[PDB]
Parts: structure tokens; sequence; C-alpha cells
């Protein structure tokens, strides 16, 4: 916590504290609400997938480490490991294991991992251009305080 | 689908629904046409490569899992796995396995995976600066509706 508070002094010389402006928007509003809505999305879809193994018979083919179970939440752990935008999950053709599960999985992960974070990246790129006077102004405001 | 519709309420307070602006352009026009043209590119080049094993004798040297076959489309699966911009595919010198196949492969993947998505990234970076009045305007339009 003290090395966090080290930011308190890091808002004076050398134009330090510019982050202290943008954290006013990203931590409280933008990244906050984004992580909320995305967490809700992914937990809902997690319930979906853990319910979508009985038809499209129980199989969650090994990732690119939960096996078929019913315990309480190990599903969520291994499934989140799967949701990691890590390795461009496998493609299918002439399905043998769960058939309609895979298409839902791929379209969902494309929705959430090719648009949502990109939505937020574009949001950053557009919102950063708001600093007009609050550079010298917050500088002398630091002076004052 | 209900958790998709959760975006319907997520367009009011806290300036939610900014995505609902950009999705007007990226989902229907930009990312759409880009994925279309890129899919066409890659499937054409896939036909090319699966036809380019007989001279430059049959060999698709193990990636950085289809072996020489003739079945129907396993080519497409393993080849797409190869097309994943995953690991900066191997370099060659003093060729022994297919000779002119590798140079075509590398120049194609450089074309499609160092320019096309970068073309679209620059397109994003330039198109995001269009919000002039439709922030407060779409806000009060949400109000109205
Ligand atoms: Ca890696």
């Amino acid at each position: 916590l003290g090395w966090m508070n080290a930011l308190y002094f890091t808002r004076g010389l050398k134009l330090t504290g510019t982050y202290s402006i943008m954290i006013q928007k990203i931590l409280f509003k933008d990244l906050f609400r984004f992580l909320l809505v995305y967490l809700l999305f992914m937990i809902g879809y997690a319930s979906a997938l853990v319910s979508l193994l009985n038809p499209c018979a129980n199989m969650k083919v090994c990732n690119e480490s939960c096996r078929d179970s019913e315990t309480f939440s190990t599903f969520l752990l291994d499934l989140f490991k799967l949701t990691i935008g890590m390795g461009d999950l496998e493609m299918l053709s002439s399905t043998k294991y769960p058939v309609v599960f895979i298409i839902l999985l791929v379209t969902y992960i494309i929705l959430t991992f090719v648009l949502l974070l990109n939505m937020l990246i574009a949001l950053m790129g557009e919102t950063v251009g708001q600093v007009s006077k609050e550079s010298k102004h917050i500088w002398k405001l630091q002076w004052a305080t």
C-alpha cells in the first residue's frame, strides 16, 4: 500500500501524474463497467456450456483441466482457462463429439474476444484526446494543493 | 440470447452503449467485409497449397495434424492450424523438401498476416474519430426512445 501511495508524490515534476488523470475515467468507469459486463457474459455462458454437455454428449475436447464431472465449480476453472484468448482454438469439420456445442462456443468467443475488448480499445483511442487545459492546469493545481 | 439482449439496457447511464455506435460500422461493414475477403483469400490459397505438393514432392513439414492424404478436407483443418499467426514459422536455406512451395507460403502469410489485419487496425484507428455530436445526441436519443 505504501508503494501504491508512491503515486501521491509521482504527480509533480516531469509531468508525472498524467495517469492520475486517466485513472479518473478508466478505473472507476470504463474498465470497471467493461469488466463487470464481460464477467457477467462469461459466467452466463459458462453456465450455458456446463449445461450443454448432456445432448452433444459429455465431451469438452482437450484444450489446444476438468474432465466430465458434477462437483461444484471445477467447470468454471478449466472453462476460464479455455476462455483465455491464448491459442486460437481448434477448427472442426465432420463432427463426431458434441456437434452444436462447438459452433456456439466459437461464435461466442469471437463475439467477446474479437469485439468487446476491441470496443474498449477504440474507446480508449477516442477518449484519450480530451486533455486540453488539464495538463498545465492540473500541474498548477498540484502546485496549489 | 438474453445475455446478448442485456446490451439493450446497457445503452443508458454511465455512457453505456458507445459500443452500440461502433457496432453500426464494424459488425455490418468493416469487420464483415474484411473477414469475407480474407476467408476467400485463405481458402483460395488453401486450394493452392493442397495442389502444390506433387511437384515440390509431397511434404508439409511438421508445424512449428494432417499428413499426406487425399480424403476431402483434413487439408483445410491442419492448414488453417498452420495459418494461425501463432509462432513465426521456420526459415529455410539449402532446400531439401518442397522448394518453391515454402517461398510462396511465407510471402503469402506475410501478405495476409502483416498487412491485411494491419490494414484493418489502421482503419479502426482512423474511423474512431467520427464521434462529434452523437455522444450526447445518442444519449438523449436513448432518452427519447
Ligand atoms: Ca504465446
